[PDB]
RNA sequence: GUGCUGGCCGCUCUCGCUAGAGGGAGGUCAGAGCACAUAAU
């Protein structure tokens, strides 16, 4: 329970032979890694022509073989000894060193390095080699079976509509349109009424009504967007490059020295610089960074002990806020890092490592996410505990929940196999959305309706039609030098970079305060992207924008961690939603991690199927009025309810992390989680099901491929869903009177959704 | 210590001109509070 994590200082000065060293060992890590990469057999894609040509793994090992000749298999251990890692690859450094497996291999290649007689300048270099090489052969591996999976997804999914949609993508490459979603769709809309006067879209619709596209205009909204969906991912499956590319090498990368026998370095603290002091090659001065404020450390037999707390930087010198300062940090240093960045100057880094408590990490770890924890983890379980939940949205940012849980203890809630809870602070939206949440919609709706505007000015000049006069009528209220169609497309892009621009310096004037607020200007500026992008290409028929991407996610889990600080758990549900898709579906979820583990709380993943459509307490289905999606109104014994949304989504993740999310809410006709299900609110897991009564199932110990339903209790078909969905929507046609509903009242008997025992 | 900000001013490239709009280096004047796990991609 020490979690890593690392930053840097400037290297102002040095002294002895310090350059010498950099630069010999960095010479011979980019010669020797060339030569220890080709003795692995690694596909790579030529650099020369933007990866146009490849070299496949049958010629890098005849390559290989022509190299190394008789040495194959011994270079073959070496070489996996040295990717596994580990204290048999610690004793090993002999590949450079003149005094086991990089032994001998040198008296049958005579292989040498600058410095042959200097212990730690080998146990450096091999380090540098050992992972420079380790950090590609894994991106590799993910890289094909990446390349293997989005390739079986296709071959998967074949039917007449894929063709069909590929014949008119085809048609529309011929036509000079390129093929998108929205086109699709409402081709296919307005396909089915006969047109009157121009539309924004008219050679699509013009060249659906061929009987050759009759079966796009019979299918099924769902078989559509899935045939769509196939042709964009197989035009990226042909587009990708076949292998990763070789890495760069006149690159410098970071040399790790520590006090483990690597070399020798001491580290004192005092008034005005920071103090390394190798014992040969020289001594380093190094300035004091704001992260480690206060720093102080101290000689220990095997590490360090340093004794740091963040604090702000006021790089204003007539800064107008009070300065804080952080709590405490407690951390232990084993190594330091120096590397020479591309600009020329030399930084230090000191990774350090965190000492935090265990218990909730594991706690997190084997019994919220498992459905069998064995005994000795109930055993094990403290009496108390606070847990949270949150829901994250682009509007209404994060909704908490606390609640404080217990055996022993009575409550409305239910925690499996563990006992029951109460509410802490009530279901609630932590931050309202800025005043500029809603200017910042328009913007980018603009800069897409241009983006599709260009898409058919390329098409309707090469037909040399007419535009339409939507199109016309949209670009003609910005003023424009001139009236052609051409000229009233960039007099709006001149339009947009001001308003963007505008926005971007009044929000970092602030610091960037308000967060649901800074996540809609990076939509903008995502879609100002491609609008440029798409805006050079009319005739050929940067780092600043994904580090603002990068803070913004960190400010967001520290928004998270802030509030549940005094929480053991908390509970996010699966995602593998606009704003997953908007900062990363799989780094936002690690940021969130590595904020909250940095105060040694836990964090639990569950299955996201339906935690936005059942009812907390009664457990019954609900219909999400797509009129107001802030509101989700339900029918209970003759009656109507309404409640809020985003609170019923966070009431819904706790009650399925507080039930391991093992009820499920749909499947066919298993895995863990169901078979769990069928063993305890039923009978036994093999046993097969049967229709009866109208809607309604009995599970019998028939129906295969089929949709069932956990309502109430009771298993459903799909249809008497539909029905369920149909008698609420009904029932709020008709202005029938709702009631308000709080998740937080202390009058709730109990919470029944997603609760099968 | 690292990251994120526009205004203006010449130069130099890519498409169009009933017309300009974007890209890259550099100069200069203002702005500047709140995050950090670093390397790569
Ligand atoms: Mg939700």
């Amino acid at each position: 329970h020490e979690i890593p994590r690392s930053q840097l200082l400037k290297i102002k000065q040095y002294e002895g032979s310090f350059v010498e060293w950099y630069r010999d060992l960095q010479e011979d890590r980019k010669k020797f890694a060339s030569l220890l990469f080709r003795w692995a057999a690694f596909g790579y894609a030529a650099r020369e022509d933007d990866g146009a040509t490849y070299i496949s793994p049958s010629q890098a090992l005849l390559e290989r073989r022509l190299l190394l000749g008789d040495a194959e298999d011994v270079a073959i251990k070496f070489l996996d000894v040295l990717f596994k890692g580990g204290a048999p690859s610690s004793s090993c450094y002999s590949l450079f060193y003149e005094d086991s497996l990089g032994k001998q291999l040198r008296e049958r290649l005579g292989i040498k390095c600058r410095r042959p007689h200097d212990a730690g300048y080998c146990k450096i270099l091999m380090e540098v080699v050992a992972r420079q090489l380790r950090s590609h052969n894994e991106t590799y591996h993910e890289y094909l079976n990446q390349t293997h999976e989005m390739k079986t997804k296709v071959a998967n999914n074949l039917t007449n509509e894929f063709d069909l949609v590929c014949e008119f993508a085809e048609v529309l490459e011929e036509k000079n349109y390129g093929l998108g979603w929205y086109v699709l769709w409402q081709g296919v809309k307005q396909a089915l009424k006969e047109q009157k006067k121009p539309t924004k879209i008219q050679i699509a619709v013009d060249q659906l009504r061929q009987p050759k596209f009759a079966g796009l205009l019979t299918a099924k909204w769902r078989a559509l967007k899935g045939a769509y969906d196939t042709w964009k991912l197989k035009k990226r499956l042909e587009k990708r490059k076949a292998f990763p590319y070789m890495p760069n090498w006149d690159n410098d990368y970071q040399i790790p020295v520590g006090l483990t026998g690597l070399g020798v370095f001491t580290l004192e603290v005092k008034r005005t610089e920071v103090v390394v002091d190798l014992k040969e090659h020289g001594k380093l001065f190094c300035s004091h960074s704001h992260y480690f404020g206060d720093l102080t450390a101290e000689k220990h037999p095997s590490r360090y002990h340093l004794k740091f707390r963040h604090k702000l930087k006021l790089r204003k010198r007539d800064s107008r806020v009070e300065p804080t300062i952080g709590p405490w940090i407690e951390a232990a240093l084993r190594e330091i890092t120096i590397q020479k960045k591309p600009n020329g100057v030399f930084y230090l880094g000191l990774p350090y490592a965190l000492s935090h408590g265990i218990d909730n990490f594991q706690i997190a770890k084997r019994f919220f996410s498992a459905a069998k924890p064995d005994k000795e983890v109930i055993n094990g379980l403290p009496s108390e505990m606070v847990v949270g939940a949150a829901d994250l949205n682009l509007s209404n940012i994060v909704a908490p929940v606390k609640a404080r849980i217990g055996k022993g203890l009575e409550g409305p809630l239910h925690a499996l196999d563990y006992g029951y809870g109460e509410l802490i602070d009530g279901p609630k939206i932590l931050t309202p959305d800025g005043p500029r949440c809603g200017e910042l919609i328009s913007l980018k709706r603009d800069i897409v309706e241009i983006k599709s505007a260009i898409k058919e000015f390329k098409a309707c000049q090469r037909e040399g039609l007419t535009m339409s006069e939507e199109t016309t009528t949209w670009l003609s209220e910005v003023e424009s030098p001139s009236d052609s169609p051409r000229c009233m497309i960039q007099s709006r892009i001149a339009d947009t970079s001001r308003r963007l621009n505008s926005f971007k310096y009044q929000m970092n004037k602030e610091g960037y305060q308000d967060l649901a607020e800074a996540l809609r200007l990076l939509d903008a500026m995502d879609s100002y992207n491609s609008l440029l992008e798409s805006y050079q290409r009319m005739h050929l028929s940067d780092t600043k924008r994904a580090s603002f991407r990068d803070l913004l996610r960190r400010r967001v889990a520290h928004t998270i961690v802030e509030y549940f600080d005094d929480c053991d758990i908390v509970f996010f549900e699966d995602l593998d939603n606009a704003l997953v898709k908007l900062l990363s579906p799989r780094t936002l979820l690690l940021y969130i991690r590595q904020a909250l583990e940095k105060r040694g709380i836990g964090m639990v993943e569950v299955a996201k199927d339906g935690t936005s459509q059942n009812n907390p307490i009664s457990g019954h289905v609900g219909w999400r009025n797509k009129q107001n999606k802030s509101e989700i109104y339900f029918y209970e014994d003759k009656e109507l309810l309404v409640m809020d949304a985003d609170e019923v989504g966070a009431m819904n993740i706790l009650c399925r992390g507080l039930n391991h999310s093992v009820c499920p809410y749909s499947f066919v006709t298993y895995g863990k989680r169901v078979k769990r299900f069928l063993k305890d609110r039923y009978g036994s897991s093999n046993v097969r099901f049967l229709v009866a009564s109208m809607g309604f199932v009995t599970v019998t110990t028939a129906l295969v491929g089929k949709r069932l339903y956990y309502h109430g209790g009771e298993l459903v078909t799909h249809d008497l869903h539909n029905r369920m969905k149909d008698e609420i929507k009904y029932l709020v046609e008709k202005e029938v009177l709702a009631r308000r509903v709080s998740l937080s009242d202390s009058t709730i008997k109990s919470y029944k959704s997603f609760a099968h025992v």
